[PDB]
């Protein structure tokens, strides 16, 4: 979640992980 990689990854980002994703949610890997 928070702080997974480099900070979480904010919505509109590219994430390789549901974790990465600062809400938890990553799909097309980019955090919702």
């Amino acid at each position: 979640g928070l702080i997974e990689s480099i900070a979480c990854i904010q919505k509109g980002l590219p994430c390789m992980e549901h974790s990465d994703c600062c809400r938890g949610v990553c799909e097309a890997l980019f955090c919702q």
